[PDB]
């Protein structure tokens, strides 16, 4: 827990008192989300409420902070680290809120290339993550989990909330870990509720989505309307086979090629 403080780098160290707190932005399992000020920078202030479940998160959430420098991804600002009482993480205030809430609250309608734009900041973002050294699977990409600045550029962040042969295919699947390819599924469902401007599966509650896509083997509709390049891009990206789902790599370069011609 200490071995947090020595490895983490110097400037990211804060003291509770440099930390201005204004108002509550969210609530989790792990605490209250505040909206503050610190270092001369509007900020967002993740608090936390000491025993053991709860720090192990505290520190896998750090570690990977420390390690984030890209402009389509959250920026750290530092963390408090002096007891359990102060654990804080401190990152980057963007201003423009959700792509949720874009969507779904406020109810924009969009040019194309204003949706293009979002959709690569992500797909930039998502490529850099599976680039790390020790590369990081999101495993909760989605339309609440990417932020928006007010020109239109998005950020992605976490709020963070036998014999194989005779096995039956979700038994199976509890024995294979999940990869970065999860990622890639998630990111297709979004990019869909990007153009179309709807939630995935509209009309249902959340685990019976789940069911419907992994079970019944249904997808969102494709219209006929989507672009070619886009279009392909989804129904490989939302595959059954992990493997035969895109890497970011090919989603950036397509999408970027598309933002040429808007
Ligand atoms: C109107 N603006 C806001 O209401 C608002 C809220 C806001 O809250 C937050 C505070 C901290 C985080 N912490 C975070 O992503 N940690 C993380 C952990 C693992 C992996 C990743 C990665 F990036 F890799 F996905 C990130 C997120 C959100 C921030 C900005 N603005």
């Amino acid at each position: 827990i200490l071995l947090l403080r020595a490895g983490l780098p110097s400037h990211f160290h804060l003291q509770l008192s440099e930390i201005e707190f204004h108002e509550i932005i969210g609530s989790g399992s792990f605490g209250k989300v505040y909206k503050g000020r610190c270092r001369n920078k509007i900020v967002a202030i993740k608090r936390y409420r000491c025993s053991k479940s709860d720090v192990d998160m505290f520190c896998r959430e750090v570690s990977i902070l420390c390690q984030l420098n890209h402009p389509c991804v959250i920026q750290f600002v530092g963390a408090c680290l002096n007891d359990p009482s102060q654990f804080a993480i401190v990152t980057q205030y963007i201003s423009g809120g959700s792509l949720f809430s874009l969507l779904h609250e406020q109810k924009r309608i969009l040019d194309l290339q204003s949706k293009l734009i979002i959709a690569v900041d992500v797909a930039k973002g998502m490529e850099y993550l599976h680039n790390l050294t020790q590369p990081i699977i999101h495993r909760d990409l989605n339309s609440h989990n990417i932020l928006l600045y007010e020109d239109g550029h998005a950020v992605v962040a976490d709020f963070g909330e036998g014999n194989l042969r005779w096995m039956a295919p979700e038994v199976f699947t509890q024995c294979t870990r999940y990869t970065i390819k999860a990622d890639v599924f998630s990111y297709a469902l979004c990019l869909w509720e990007i153009l179309t401007g709807e939630i995935p599966f509209a009309h249902l509650k959340p685990a019976a989505a789940a069911a419907d896509m992994a079970y019944h083997h249904i997808r969102p509709p494709i219209g006929y309307s989507i672009p070619k390049p886009i279009s392909s891009l989804l129904i490989r990206g939302w595959n059954a086979c992990p493997e035969g789902r895109p890497e970011f790599s090919e989603v950036v370069m397509k999408l970027e090629e598309c933002l040429c011609n808007i």
